């Protein structure tokens, strides 16, 4: 058992949630504690903080360079290690802390691979690197890549009092990923798509095992995209027609659940109730079902960033959050929620009011 999960994602990429200010220890800290206070005032009991937004570290590592989002320049030492502060301030307020990693990302759109610092693992191991479109990734199919990611996670589990380790929804960036050489070396001739899915499964499985061998009671969870497979691809799938995690991304969430490769799962149900392509009410039911008779905790990823902007087709989730969570609580298999993202709680008094009424 446990109390209802009420988490907020605190994203560090492009300084989305924290920190707003660069090159200012005192202000970064105050911005974090101000943010935590806001989240705690509405019932948030867990902070899920992106400590590796981009093959980098918001912490002192012997493996991964300092994150550019602290100072503007990757590899630049900010003069303090943020992570202990971020954990200890969360714990002081009675909140759990999950460290959030992006495993395969190296660059964002259109950045140069030659502007990485010399000790960057992708600089030191160029054979690990795959270009897809306007971005570069670590190859999920290389054993050495998976070891490096396991070792990167293990360092944090060893050195810090985290409660959880968390991956979000980025696995493979598309079907056309140029892993031919790696497939030839390790794929045993298997169907390439299944091979890719199992590369992802293998990473999750090695990470869980590494976590447990250091700290048995630290949890491991993943927030994949809200659709695994549509009914049209697999009749046991969901009555939906959106994008499927099973094939773009090769995030085979069912298999993760069936084999207990994770302690919790957080499908991103970032759509309104009654939306034809991805109806929230249908997906909560489907996912409640997926975890029946397992020990995997299900949390719903809540898309409160959608507040009626034309960018998202006028979809307004924030407006119906009370309805969404009230529906969640009708399923005993659902053990709480994760809100994308913390800035939306911070910046909107109506969201605050609505969360307070759910969590008082």
């Amino acid at each position: 058992n446990d109390k209802e999960m009420r988490a907020a994602w605190i994203s560090t990429v492009y300084n989305l949630d924290w920190p707003k200010t660069k090159n200012n220890e005192a202000k970064q800290k105050k911005e974090y504690t101000d943010l935590l206070d806001k989240l705690k005032s509405v019932g948030i009991n867990t902070a899920v903080v992106q400590v590796r937004p981009k093959s980098d570290a918001l912490y002192k590592s012997n493996i991964n360079p300092w994150s550019e989002y602290l100072t503007g320049t990757q590899g630049k030492d900010p003069g303090y290690d943020p992570l202990p502060f971020l954990i200890e301030e969360a714990h002081k307020r009675g909140m759990e802390f999950h460290a959030w990693f992006n495993p395969y990302r190296i660059t964002m759109a259109d950045e140069s691979i030659d502007k990485l610092p010399a000790n960057h693992p992708a600089k030191k191991n160029p054979s690990w690197v795959v270009k897809h479109g306007n971005k570069y990734y670590y190859d999920p199919g290389l054993p050495e890549v998976r070891k490096y990611i396991v070792d990167s996670i293990a360092e944090v589990v060893q050195n810090y009092d985290i409660d959880g380790v968390h991956f979000d929804d980025y696995f493979y960036p598309g079907v056309s990923f140029n892993d031919t050489a790696t497939y030839q070396k390790y794929g045993k001739g298997q169907n390439k798509d299944n091979w890719r899915r199992e590369n992802v499964n293998t990473l999750l499985r090695d990470v869980k095992a590494s976590i447990k061998s250091i700290k048995p009671n630290v949890v491991f969870g993943v927030s994949p995209a809200g659709i695994w497979r549509n009914k049209s691809s697999d009749p046991t799938g969901s009555d939906t027609s959106g994008n499927e995690s099973y094939v773009g991304t090769y995030a085979d969430t069912r298999a993760w659940i069936k084999q207990g490769l994770i302690d919790y799962v957080v499908p991103q149900l970032y759509w309104p109730i009654g939306l034809k392509a991805a109806d929230y009410s249908k997906l909560v039911a489907w996912w409640a079902n997926e975890v029946k008779g397992t020990n995997v905790d299900l949390y719903i990823g809540q898309g409160i960033y959608k507040q009626g902007q034309s960018s998202y087709g006028g979809q307004n989730i924030a407006k119906e959050i009370v309805q969404q969570v009230t529906l969640n609580r009708k399923y005993s298999e659902i053990k709480g929620s994760m809100y994308f993202s913390a800035k939306d709680i911070a910046n909107s008094t109506s969201i605050q009011k609505d969360l307070k009424s759910l969590y008082s």
